[PDB]
């Protein structure tokens, strides 16, 4: 496949005015108040990827919050919940019009416990991921050739499975409950951020 | 202490020409598709309360029904979760604009794990509640003295509650948080209704 | 509260010919192979009790197990599953027509938890239980007139609890759940006898 | 090796004039109000099988609901207290003549503790059912070849294990207790339907 | 209601000639090898007890010793397989004669899960037994009384639970436990007292 | 009792010239990075405390904070874990000179799993802290006199507490393990603050 | 790789005129009361064994028994709190001269907590050992060769074990642990399988 | 891999005139008071390891206890936690100058949770560990002194690798203040509170 390297920010958006766009992050760690965010992976669909490689200490990406931003455009993730916790925190701004595969996946897949990225391709796709240590130094100045085909085979077939997903939440008419889940889960992120992270906020207990 | 005891709806919406209603509900337990809806408690906010006897497979209530549905007015509810559910479940009408005290605690009062109505009263309005007749026969044709005081007593000051809460939203700035959170509990409620009350969607696992 | 005191058997069944007898036993623990019988307790339900102890090594009854054997007379207990299982383990004849308390309050008590005697005597008739001589000597040779007052007290109620929940079960229309469990009941119990008191049958896992 | 695919319904009784018929159902999940039944598996014992397509919303299917509701034959299920449930609420008829493997297993097989269909068949016959998942798109209209294999496997080995369980129950004399709990089975599923699926009904808590 | 307190020994065995003793310690802990032995308590079944205050560091404490060691005489503990395991520690001592009541309990008393002391004492007795810094150099009156009050009334126990073991056949069992408490201390001092050294896992 | 309360500071030090100090804090909640510091609370020892309402935004307290960072004067705290992580998260000062009674007490108290203030109080000294207020509104603009009076209870008593304990120490000649602790703990505090607040650094796992 | 396969009993004990003997047997479960005894295996310590069938209800293996009643020859089990108890539940015998592998292991193989026979012959002896339907009329070869090599290491694995105990000075505790270990089987067959006995709760 | 096996001690220490020295233990269990010291490896950093075989019931052992006691050299263990307890309790005297590996990996691999020797080396080092046994034998297998070796060749490069992580993300005096307070933490075990988190609140 295509990978396109960067340092810091898209330097423009040819390649991004579609209708969706695939995203996915990396980072050192679960809690985005100590560990920062070091890469970022962005898809039109196609077959090529951009991974954008973040600097410590990086306030700002213009042409990435350009996308960020624009509430024309969905913004596709598996488990949004931590990526938009951790994009919002890093560039301040939360995005607004998500679709999220494993919400989806949790209402559409009823018949499985395991909602995980790796199942949802074998099952879905036919295409076996090699999720052989995403553990790794994600901070190195220089990524090495198989961490950036790694970083990029995570958004490459997100598009296929929205689709997919789509015809799924239709067959069982289940479209509004995932449209107010996902109109939701940008403020499940900023609850994440505030200091709600380990409160389930509906639970009796 | 006027409590007005009514057979399947109100008679009129004469005393409830107003901009927020108190509303909680008495059933035979936690489970909507096995425990029928009994009885359903209202408010104005003033002294009195209005206690609804619902029939066993009674599907119409057209006053009460009225309220629920009208989006100008704003239902408050302790642990809403639960009696949006019950009131959809049993009405077809799911309320849309509500206010929860449960969420609301779980969004102020973060010094405490004790989020229950009881504690809650006693904290915020030094009134002490005398919770004993959650357990009873609730489908009796006759209510006692004693079970229509002690349901009425979970209303008259859910008002007073919300007036509190919101002056601490505002103050710790959680407004648009609590907003958000209050616009999805609907959905969150129809999602209980549709089979999934013991996920936690939002979670990881 | 006239309590008769027995040694052995029963003398005659002049006082039993009824449709229905309260039946509750007391050993030395939980493990039938371990901890004898010592007493057994029946009622008419006219409001008196007799209380038969039973000697160490004893395997007959005549009277008792004749009245425990006799399909024209639903025995009332609470908690069967443990009382059937002693009986027969002791004289040999397994009762086939039963009623248990507990399992109709957890058909039709919905709205709780508390399944005990204690907590249902009080609901259903606000009568208050004394549990306190549960951790006795009951093979002592002389029972204390404590003793003998609560053992009869564990029997004095179970009728009018039976009415009750014949009313609640034929209102709630589980009538014919109630009748197949207490139907299996026993074999439930023989199930205990034989190794499996610790498996759910009917489990998954 | 021949296995039959139809929609809606058998075309008719001929393949089954037979003293017992395996059964096996496959769904979109493990809760019958949510979950729609998909695809019924049934077996004569001989060499071939069954495989029906249920299309949503199917309310009737009369040849099969002949052969559900036949008291003559006994129905094999494996773990039928879900099969059962699932069956009545899709069609409305309870079978009430059944044998459960799982349930012989626990009261034959007690040198172990896993009692799955895989294991028993490997051990009881030396015969692999080794599948690829249980997990795949059920609902789909059309099914690959592999999922109609996958589907004709689980009952093509159940009248080989009813006949060896009937031998190991008649050899360890445990055959009056397997009985009682295959007459209970169907009530069990009830139960299930009704709202206890999560509650061991008799147990003390 | 006679305590007699002490420093470091009995001053001699005149009230100790006797078939059986009551025997209770009182320690910084539960653990032997951090928690020193503080109170030795000791009673002849007579209604009055001695109270033995150990100090820190004390390597001996003689004649004590010889009444522990002597197999004529039975050592009555509660929850033995603790004081057993502290009194070898500081002593070097094993005894190897004891009963324990709440082996015995728990072979007779299957009718419930409580097995203390208290609880024992009200089931069997009627009466009612309802930590602090035992390392004081001087022990209050409340400390005294209560040192005293957990050796009281052992022998009563020991009678009623022999008539228990004797009555439900099972002496023989009883007598094998007590026989191997003292070795189950001793696994307790050597490093096993988090592990049932029977069990499967 | 004399209990001066301030807001924003002390006026000065001329009462805590001292070579000891007892400090406590109240806060909203126990996660530093969302809930704020409401109440500072000192004591010289001599009988008289300090009751200082910290303002919401405030970020500096200079004679607070010149007595907070004086390697002088011993802070007392009771599990000063939280209070040194809050007051450095609030003010950007760590004191490095500490004491701690929950630490001393675990290292002393070798007789008890009940190392709360409440028991070492009524143990050590035979005095009664009626901690009923513990969970209160201590954002309120006006403190009421029952919260004034609680909040200065919990410092009158740690100089007592500190001289027993180290007489204790002494004794069991534990004093260079509990000095090593204590000048671990704010380090340990530290380690809260950055985001290992629920993880044992020196656990195995 | 001699096995001799018996119905009932020895024919008699010509191959077991030695000091100690391995023991194992086989059921249909862990739960005495409930799962028969179906096989018994025994071994003289030398290259064969000896797999004696048990019948449903058989009530008497005269040989057999006096073979397991001889104080003179040592009993060696792993895991012997089982076969004792459902030995002694057969043919009311328990024997009291008795040699545990699992017990010897949890006192000397302290670097682990794999104490499976499997990794105990792995690591002690590099050999690799590597249900079923134990009531069978006729059983298997591959039934047969099984329950011949659950008893063919044992000697090896206790001449093992007594130079660890001997090395480590636990020779004493080892030898109160297996007095004990009897009364153990007896008191899981009164009903006290679940419970530890000497625990606190 | 050049491995010296001694008895007793070290002959001399003219192999480690070093600034930091790769220290791992063998004992017959977790529990110091009942499992005695067995083997202490050593290395230098260079490709040479050294293994004391430690004989029953040895109280010294000075050349190696010199070593240990040198506050001018820094004794990197992994999980030095049991290991400094175990030394101590076997010859006296108790490191005050350590760096442990565990510790680090838990103030800087933040991305796993799995912080084992093995798994560091793989992920740091690509290196692969083939990871007990009766250590107290009195003569040790070749393959026992292979495994017990390969525990210390690595140490170092580890130690390297977390230095420059511990600067690249500003922990390093979070690090120094924990690898200081560590040896107190052993001792703490040692006295009994070896399953107690002294600084929980419960």
């Amino acid at each position: 496949t295509e990978i396109r390297v960067h340092q810091g920010d898209l330097p423009n958006l040819d390649n991004y005015r579609i209708d969706a766009v695939a995203v996915d992050t990396e980072t050192l760690g679960l809690q985005p108040h100590r560990d920062r965010l070091c890469v970022v992976q962005l898809s039109s669909g196609d077959g090529t990827a951009d991974v954008i490689q973040i600097a410590k200490g990086q306030k700002s990406a213009p042409n990435l919050v350009r996308l960020l931003s624009d509430r024309d455009i969905t913004k596709i993730f598996h488990f949004g919940r931590f990526d938009l916790a951790i994009l919002a925190h890093t560039f301040g701004v939360m995005p607004d019009v998500v679709f999220c595969t494993k919400i989806a996946s949790k209402l559409t897949r009823t018949y499985t416990d395991r909602h995980g990225l790796k199942e949802i391709c074998g099952e879905l796709l036919n295409v076996n991921i090699s999720k052989q240590q995403q553990s790794s130094d994600w901070a190195a100045e220089t990524l090495s050739r198989a961490q950036i085909e790694y970083a990029a085979s995570d958004v490459l077939y997100l598009h296929r499975l929205k689709d997919i997903f789509e015809e799924r939440l239709k067959r069982e008419e289940r479209e509004s409950v995932a449209k107010a889940c996902f109109q939701f889960l940008p403020m499940r992120a900023n609850l994440d951020l505030l200091g709600w992270s380990e409160i389930d906020i509906f639970a009796h207990s």
